[PDB]
């Protein structure tokens, strides 16, 4: 599993459950292909999204709908969606997680890239 | 105007208006000695809180009552306020810009010191 | 003024100086259109972007080059850019505010929208 | 496990390792009573600080010594320490876990309160 995604929600204190996110990979005429999908469990997770063999080096988009998840909860949303760009790269730690830290009209992101 | 706190609402998209804070300094016995306070204004904003002269080197403590602020919305909020401490002046005179973002669950905090 | 940017640096606790940005619009097409573009000033600001006129009913996004900023810096960050996707004057003209608080490993990102 | 401390470091993108932290219940005196401390482990988490009979309704500060891991990095730091000041309450969910996100001038605090 060498990406994960964690998204929690700041007016609640709670995970962020059932949020749907799409994953890009930058392919050689800079457009975005879908790599893979999914929604976060009840803790707020999603797991499984690739494997080590599939994610090789390249540039990756995670896109997480954030808008849809504050519409289901009747607030209303500044974003679209929160987007995280980033170069995976094999000199660095394995593991990927991107946290994700919601709150209407602001989120944060934070890599944890460990062994 | 050596020390300025700035305060946003994430929910809102908005400022923080009204929101009371006190500061500290911590005096030679080592207690919390009331040194200025006030509340926001309509940008959010809470200025001439001190003056070059008065404001001396020492460890400060600003607390933001947040959960009034929180409550008096028809929230009811994690923290009982925000808490930021810290040396100043230890270098010299500088400009001290506290900012506070708040959600019910979550705040952060950051400084922005200039020269 | 509709559009302001402000970037603040979470290291330094300072204003992030000389970060590039340009904002996209969405097309009928649906590509994103070049809609303007500059970098933050001695403050960490990008003013005079748009103008009330041109800045019309929208999807925009906001790219923030924050790579080239660490890198400079003799940082090799996580991300690419910090994306800020929103749609805007949906309700009628506004001012919107743009932050973003930068850090190698995370980054967050808030919308203050006044009228 | 009724109450857990989860630090991250913002600028490594790692968990933040060997963090010291002391946790005080506030008594009838209006003085912080000390109530338990640790130092986080290599998954950036302290556990074990209490039990579900100990851990009673009252106001708790979390105090994080944010200053000595920044200083054990050579990066000068603003804060002398991170607090978190909650009520806990029974009417609520069971379980408290306090994220930090640290960078030297500046953090965020988080509650997820779950079941």
């Amino acid at each position: 599993c060498p990406l994960m995604v964690k998204v929690l929600d700041a007016v609640r204190g709670s995970p962020a459950i059932n949020v749907a996110m799409h994953v890009f990979r930058k392919a050689a005429d800079d457009t975005w292909e879908p790599f893979a999908s999914g929604k976060t469990s009840e803790s707020g997770e999603l797991h499984g999204l690739t494997t080590e063999e599939e994610f090789v080096e390249g540039i990756y988009k995670v896109e997480i709908d954030t808008k849809s998840y504050w519409k289901a909860l009747g607030i209303s949303p500044f974003h679209e969606h929160a987007e995280v760009v980033f170069t995976a790269n094999d000199s660095g730690p394995r593991r990927y997680t991107i946290a994700a830290l919601l709150s209407p009209y602001s989120y944060s992101t934070t890599a944890v890239v460990t062994n």
